[PDB]
């Protein structure tokens, strides 16, 4: 259950 | 069950 | 079951 | 079963 | 079974 | 079996 | 079996 | 076996 | 076997 | 074996 | 249960 | 329960 | 219960 | 309870 | 209860 | 209670 | 209560 | 109460 | 919302 | 939430 | 928020 | 929070 | 905050 | 907190 | 803070 | 606190 | 502080 | 306090 | 202080 | 106080 | 002082 | 006061 | 003084 | 005052 | 003075 | 005044 | 003999 | 004699 | 002696 | 015989 | 001999 | 006689 | 000695 | 020798 | 017979 | 020594 | 020598 | 007769 | 019979 | 008849 | 029967 | 009939 | 019955 | 009927 | 600061 | 600041 | 700020 | 500072 | 500081 | 300082 | 200091 | 100092 | 000091 | 001093 | 002093 | 003095 | 004097 | 004088 | 004089 | 004079 | 004269 | 002095 | 997140 | 061989 | 064989 | 998300 | 060889 | 984070 | 989404 | 066999 | 060689 | 960080 | 969507 | 060489 | 068997 | 949609 | 750093 | 059996 | 560095 | 039984 | 809106 | 080959 | 908005 | 092969 | 915004 | 195969 | 911002 | 399979 | 910044 | 399965 | 900088 | 399961 | 530099 | 569980 | 260089 | 539990 | 070189 | 508990 | 070449 | 927002 | 080639 | 913010 | 090829 | 910050 | 190919 | 800081 | 292939 | 510091 | 393949 | 220091 | 495969 | 010091 | 497989 | 010193 | 597997 | 000294 | 041929 | 801003 | 063919 | 800024 | 074919 | 900066 | 085919 | 810097 | 096929 | 530096 | 297949 | 340095 | 399959 | 140095 | 499966 | 040196 | 399973 | 030297 969070 | 969230 | 979410 | 959602 | 969703 | 949906 | 859907 | 549908 | 469909 | 259908 | 948070 | 934190 | 913090 | 700290 | 601190 | 300290 | 200090 | 000191 | 301003 | 700015 | 400035 | 700057 | 400056 | 600088 | 300078 | 320098 | 110089 | 030097 | 010189 | 020297 | 010379 | 010498 | 010569 | 000699 | 010769 | 000789 | 089957 | 099976 | 099989 | 099944 | 079959 | 099973 | 086969 | 066959 | 199940 | 073959 | 044959 | 079970 | 359960 | 149990 | 529980 | 218990 | 408790 | 107790 | 020069 | 120069 | 100069 | 040079 | 030279 | 050279 | 030479 | 050489 | 030579 | 040689 | 030779 | 030979 | 031989 | 032979 | 033989 | 034979 | 035999 | 040899 | 599998 | 799999 | 698994 | 497969 | 596959 | 498993 | 394939 | 596990 | 394929 | 386990 | 192919 | 293909 | 564990 | 081709 | 354990 | 432990 | 323990 | 220990 | 197509 | 389309 | 499609 | 789509 | 899809 | 999507 | 998804 | 997402 | 997620 | 995230 | 997380 | 993080 | 962490 | 860290 | 740590 | 470290 | 440490 | 170290 | 802009 | 820019 | 910029 | 740049 | 830059 | 650079 | 650089 | 470099 | 470098 | 290097 | 180096 | 090396 | 080396 | 070596 | 070596 | 060795 | 050696 | 050895 | 331009 | 051009 | 350019 | 070009 | 270039 | 090129 | 290059 | 190339 | 290269 | 290559 | 190489 | 290679 | 190699 | 290899 | 090797 | 290998 | 080996 | 191995 991965979760990616990019901000740029 | 991946989830990516790119903001930019 | 990937899920992509771009915002820009 | 991919799903992309681009907003921009 | 890809699914593309552009909004702009 | 792709499916694109561009709105703009 | 691609399917394109433009709306603008 | 492509299929495009442009509305605009 | 492409198929184009413009509506405007 | 293309096929275009422009309506406008 | 991964969680990534990239800022840059 | 990993947690990634990139800053660059 | 890992925790990474990369700065660079 | 590991804790990673990279700085470069 | 590990703790790593890499500088380089 | 280990403590790692790399410097290169 | 270990303590490592690597310089290189 | 170990104490490691590497220098290379 | 997207916004272009092309000067030329 | 993009903003394009062309010059030339 | 994204911002482009293309001069040419 | 990007900022593009093209020249040429 | 990201910043590009591409000269060419 | 990146800063890109392209030349060519 | 990261800094690139790509000449080519 | 990195500093990239590409040539080619 | 890290420093790269890639010539190629 | 590293210093990379690539050639090729 | 570390120093690499990779020729290839 | 290392010194790397790669060839290939 | 350490010194490597890897040819390959 | 080591001296590494790799071949292959 | 130590000296290695690894051929492979 | 060692001297290593590897073959393989 | 020590001398190794490891063939394998 | 040793002399090592490995085979395998 | 290798065989891939990538669905997506 | 491998057999790859990707899903996503 | 590979055999690729993409779907999507 | 090897068999992979990567779901994601 | 390599063989691809990309359906999409 | 392996059997890989990835999830994510 | 490749052989590409696209469909779509 | 390479050979493509793109149907679409 | 080996069996892996990697969840992440 | 390529050979392209388009259909559509 | 390259050779295209585009039918459409 | 192993059985691997990864989580993360 | 061996059994691993690695959580991280 | 082992049983491994990793945490971290 | 053996049993490990490694926390770290 | 062992029982291992690691901490760190 | 044996019992270990290694803290480090 | 042993009982091990490591510290370090 | 572009400059084109077409001769033909 | 583009500049076009046709000569034919 | 374009500028075209056609001669012919 | 691009510079285009067509000759045909 | 690009420079293109097309002949044809 | 790129330099392009097309010949066809 | 790149240099491209395309012939075709 | 790269040097590109295409022939087709 | 790279050098590429593509034929096709 | 790399040297690339593609043939297709 | 690398040398690659790709055929395909 | 390495030598690789990949067939596929 | 290594020698690599892949077949897939 | 190594020699590897991978089949897969 | 090592000799590697992988089969998968 | 080693000899490895891995099957998997 | 070692001889390795892995099966998994 | 590496030498690469791909065949596909 | 249920799973079902049968082989042979 | 034979294979079967169910998700959800 | 047979296999079954439930998450959550 | 059912699957069916047969080889040979 | 032979091959067969069913989805859904 | 519940788990369920059955083999054989 | 049925599939059928035969080679050779 | 059978298996069961709960976290948190 | 020979080839055959059915869809749907 | 509670845990629950059952085997057999 | 039937297919037929013969080479050589 | 020779070539043959059938659709539908 | 049965198992239970609490941390913190 | 039959096809026939001969070269050389 | 409290601990709780039950077996059997 | 039963077990209990406190640190700090 | 206080410790507490209870068994049985 | 019972146990207790103090350091420092 | 209605549409119908036949081929062959 | 048969087709159908409905809109509105 | 409504849509309907049939094939075959 | 049947399809459906709904929007708005 | 609303969306609905059906297949099969 | 059924699908649904909601936005805003 | 709001989002909702349903499958099956 | 049900999903939900909230932002801002 | 705020975020919320629900599954199941 | 429930989730939450807060930033800034 | 601030951060907050909730699970369950 | 609750978490917190503070930086700077 | 400052840092603070809370769990539970 | 509480934590603190200070640097510089 | 300075450092400070607190736990509990 | 309190800690301190000083360097240089 | 200097070093200082405090505990408690 | 107090400590000191001096080198060089 | 001055510029002025206001939005919202 | 606000914006301002000067050239030359 | 002077530049001036202000945001916000 | 503020920005400034000079070329030549 | 002089450069000048100021930020903030 | 401040920046300066000279080429040639 | 001279270079000059100043930061801060 | 300061920097300087010469090639050729 | 001469090189010159100065830092600080 | 200072640096110098010659090749060939 | 001559080499020359000076440091400090 | 000083360094020197010759190959071939 | 001759070698030459001098240090100091 | 001094060094010398011959192979083959 | 002859060898030659000289030191000092 | 001096050294000499012969294999085979 | 003959061997020859001389020292001094 | 002198040395000699024979195997097999 | 001659040309001259002035701006500002 | 000043310019010049010469041809022929 | 001749060419000359001046700027500034 | 000065430039020159010669051809033929 | 001839070519000549000057800069500066 | 001076350049030269010759072809054919 | 012939080629010649000069720099500096 | 001088260069040469020959082909065919 | 023939090839020849010269440098220096 | 001299080079040669032969193929086919 | 044939190959030949010369260096120096 | 001389080389040779034969295949097939 | 056949192979042959020569060196020197 | 001579080599030979046979397979299949 | 068959294999044969020769050296010398 | 002669070798042989047989498998299966 | 079968195996056979010969040496000499 | 002769060898044999049998398994299963």
């Amino acid at each position: 259950f991965k979760f990616e969070f990019k901000f740029e």
